[PDB]
């Protein structure tokens, strides 16, 4: 249907959000290249969503991992048409706890990653003069501050802005960069990020994750369900004129 | 396909986005009600479009032609699943030469018809208990003020915000509220759009028209087809945990 | 000192911040007239503020008023170097329930009152060639919607709008157009807006003004006195190439 | 003398929009640590603002010499009440010709200098227990990306997020964190961001800068006067209830 030969690359693929856009690619006809640093998870990805998807290795703080998960692409799908940036980070820590480890760590993988990912799926797709679409992975996070999570909102506001200066810039060669803003979704992650909280904000294990839930406008948290629409979208003909933008796709969590 | 068995009606829908969305949302399955205050119009857009698509008049401005139009639309159609905010009003005029008139008649049709047909649509949608999906045509302009543009400005701004509140309240009743923001659609109304311009600024007419569409990142003025996309996207399921957004569907003309 | 000589109008000034920024502007050593609804509070209030300050009725919502507050302004003064934009209405209502009388009165002095004061007081400075100040009081409400709130943030996000169009136009003048947004503030006010929410949300009364203060960042409900600073600072030589921009004092509310 | 014995160091501030702060500063009653990495232009700059400005070795990419320049600082004047991140570091180049090496060295200095140099001031401030001001130095960069300015885009955007997150967690302190954003603002910089420009846009030399001064709606290029308003009232009691926000201060530049 509408991704009908297009080839794909998703970073950070092989489970949760990534994986759910790999296999929603896969059903609208996208070949898709389950990239991910788990290269044993993405194999297994790839060989359960069918031969449409394959498993590349790739770590998005590596130059010569990136432009050999590229070429790799280039390799099995004759090209490249479609880049989501999904690999991503999470830490939690108040203003006088934050490391210079946590903070080299995070915009390694969700500035770095994303950045150089961008400009290498941007150069095979100047080469092949066929454009393309890029979609960037922000959040929440990027639209506003939060006392205890300075580091990764930063991250999420450069790749907002990374967005909007690579959409200006890549346009004059027919390649569409935009991004998805998830609010919360659910998954392994939360016992992670309702720990990080419940030290800091002093809660009973779940409280968080419980709230948070119970917050979003729409009435409950995120599914990577909720995504995939987006994400196919913005991939696809009918966002052709869509540029530079930044869509929150959250149950009203953030406003845009 | 993707509005297959819904009732939507689309305001002010007799020409230009307005009936290029009833044309989309048809074959994708819709019944649509072309509302215009042009009913003879719309009766000539419904008959070229198909069995599916029904002239009704409508003033925005009226309460009871607003009521008259969603009590037609529950006669016709059977209820009301969709409603597209596309009736408006351009007008432009340097700040000491703004009219009580320009203000009044810009308020009236682009501020009060959104809210009141939205109002309208949401208690017939409550009423029904299926949940529904309105969408709101905001504009580049009312993401930014123009010297020039301050009453059409403000009024877009005021859609956003009204999209914004009216989503928060009506999402526990299952209605996506969201709106599209366009930038500059290429059409009949650049003529008046031109004409204001080339007087205020002083320019030979048909520059200004130039001028902007090749200032478009994309490459050029929109079309109403740039936008249809997205129009199904928020009437459909793919759109379900997106709520009191604003999405600019522009070529690049405004980064949200 | 920092408005020595300046002949300022502050609308709807009797009571609240708007009388707080008067006292702060004759403090300062600007003449300040005290336009108020009721003539009677406004006399009271010049009276109390000192001989700098005087008593003008005025309707923000009549053109004749407007007019006649400015002549009044000029025949007392010597003309008009700052214009505070303060007259405001509050209401508060669901979707469904919004009435065309709410809407109608809050548009006519939240946005015709800001839009034709600011334009009677642009007329008057540039006919006296020596440049000015203009402030209009956006709010929170005008940053984001909220459930209840369509209306009184609609308004708000229309003032913004007009805030950056007015602010562009007006600039060749020599005329600052800025916005104030102030978060939560104490006053008399709070009664009635508390009253509001109670009803609506349904709380024991006290409880949103109660919750509403603990939740500000900085740690309490505001005063009028957190927004003089800002009000004489945008109204003083330090603020000359401040253009369009909305400033939010309000403890941490919102964030732009 | 709105900072009356108040000990500021400003990053950066040998010269331009740093030194012009500092010398603000001294003329308003502050001690002020003029930080540069060129100890020789810090000198030289401390002796020409008089006895309240004193030189500091400052390299603010370094984790030793941010916390040796808070110790000097303690040492001199016995305290930190204001700091201004100031020290930052322009590049350009389109996304395809973007290296590691700009990505790193912009990022360290706008990004990690500025968020541990504020971490460092606020353990200092926390310590003291008076409270205390930080801004930090954004940009129209950070409000909105550029197509050949995805870094320094970027990284103003990531000290946007940081003055929100940074704000909210250290209120609690009475520690105010803000920003201001300049638009264009001259000074010996621009000889090479306007090479830049004339280099990637293929431009005669001096084409960039004059075009962009004549587009500030306040219309000329900004000064480091027209900033220093706001850099003192920031760090003044007139801003005690101003947190987590970024004030344009660009002639209208960027309307937020």
């Amino acid at each position: 249907k509408r991704l009908e030969g297009k080839s794909a690359l998703i970073t950070g693929s092989a489970r949760g959000i990534g994986r759910a856009f790999a296999e929603a690619y896969v059903r609208e006809g996208a070949t898709v290249a389950i990239a991910d640093i788990d290269i044993e998870r993405a194999r297994q990805a790839a060989a359960e969503i069918g031969p449409a998807a394959y498993a590349v290795q790739m770590d998005v703080t590596r130059q010569d991992s990136i432009d050999a998960a590229i070429a790799a692409t280039v390799e099995h799908a004759g090209g490249l048409d479609i880049l989501v940036n999904n690999a991503a980070l999470f830490d939690l820590a108040p203003i006088v706890e934050i490391t210079r480890e946590s903070y080299e760590k995070l915009f390694a993988i969700n500035v770095a990653g994303t950045l150089f990912t961008l400009q290498a799926a941007a150069r095979q797709m100047i080469a092949q003069g066929r454009g393309g679409k890029i979609i960037n992975m922000a959040s929440q996070a990027g639209r506003r501050g939060e006392a205890l999570v300075a580091i990764y909102c930063a991250t999420k506001a450069a790749v907002i802005s990374l967005t909007q200066s690579a959409g200006l810039d890549l346009i004059k060669h027919r390649i569409n960069v935009n991004a998805i803003a998830p609010g919360v979704v659910d998954g392994e992650h939360w016992d992670g990020v309702d720990a990080l909280f419940a030290r800091y904000e002093n809660r009973p294990r779940g409280e968080k994750k419980r709230l948070v839930g119970e917050a979003v406008p729409f009435g409950r948290m995120g599914t990577a369900e909720d995504l995939t629409g987006m994400a196919i979208f913005l991939a696809s003909a009918e966002s052709d004129y869509i540029v530079s933008q930044t869509y929150n796709v959250d149950g009203g969590n953030w406003m845009s």
